């Protein structure tokens, strides 16, 4: 995208997802009028249904560049507020893992039923056990395509850095953790991912994926580094009748070192939020395999 001369001034044509038009315009046009005044530009947004480019026009390059910078920041801010549509995931859901998870769930339900808030409806679906690297709102085809291209580029970079290679990385899913302060009032329990010798290779892989997607603008950096853990219980899933939390004290004292076994990481997905595939995992927008 480069500014072009018009007969009497300059213009810049931009491809912006229409989901952001309402933020550029603002309430009764207040936001767009303000940007136009600050920069001495006009900002033309395609009418509804009418599809095309946002056009910044003005008499000088500097004002157009200033308007572009301000639109970029406005879109970035709006993106942080959009519901996520996709997420980068690493499945951790081989049959041995799932069998160990089912045994863990059955033990917790059998032996910790009497503990406040524990029931059989607050467990992850074993087919969906996964590590989440990060979420993204991908609000049109262009954004989905960009995310797929970033994922494929990340494959090459991860291999070049030796963060993964042929056949993938072996990990172990073992031990429970909670992130909140009080083990008697837990809403989410996770199982920890470890590597042999506590190697940091997977941490590096995860953080490099985040770097790639954040550099693209599609992902917002929320956490300092990826937490290498898998959700196993979450009370937001409860189906039976912090009133939502459970007392995890006995779960942790009885099963806190539970070993779900090893798992071979050989695929990383751009997963869709809402649909599922025939294997019972999240539907796969794209993947990289090792």
């Amino acid at each position: 995208e480069q500014i072009q001369e018009t007969e009497n001034g300059y213009k810049l044509e931009l491809e912006i997802p229409s989901a952001y038009y309402k933020y550029i315009i603002g309430k009764k046009g207040e936001t767009k009028k303000r940007l136009e005044n600050e920069t001495r530009t006009l900002i033309k947004i395609p009418g509804h249904g009418r599809e095309g480019s946002v056009v910044i026009s003005g008499h000088d390059r500097q004002g157009i560049l200033s308007a572009k910078t301000r639109l970029d920041l406005l879109i970035e801010s709006a993106r942080r507020r959009q519901p996520f549509t996709h997420f980068i995931s690493i499945p951790v859901n081989s049959q041995p893992i799932q069998d160990k998870f089912i045994e863990f769930k059955d033990d917790v339900v059998r032996f910790c039923s009497g503990d406040r808030g524990v029931d059989d409806t607050i467990f992850q679906n074993p087919h969906k056990l996964h590590l989440t690297i990060g979420t993204m709102p991908l609000l049109d085809k262009s954004e989905i395509d960009k995310a797929k291209a970033v994922l494929q580029q990340c494959k090459e970079e991860l291999i070049a850095y030796d963060y993964i290679g042929h056949g993938g990385i072996t990990c172990q899913l073992r031990g429970l953790e909670y992130m909140n302060d009080d083990p008697g009032e837990v809403d989410v329990l996770y199982a920890k991912i470890q590597l042999q010798d506590n190697s940091d290779r997977l941490q590096c892989l995860a953080d490099q994926l985040v770097n790639g997607f954040c550099e693209s603008g599609l992902m917002n950096r929320e956490h300092d580094r990826v937490k290498l853990h898998v959700t196993v219980m979450n009370t937001l899933m409860r189906k039976d009748p912090d009133r939502e939390s459970f007392d995890a004290n006995n779960i942790l004292k009885l099963y806190g070192d539970y070993d779900f076994g090893p798992y071979q990481i050989n695929t990383i997905h751009l997963s869709q939020r809402y649909s599922t595939s025939q294997d019972g995992y999240y539907a796969c927008e794209d993947k990289i395999d090792f």
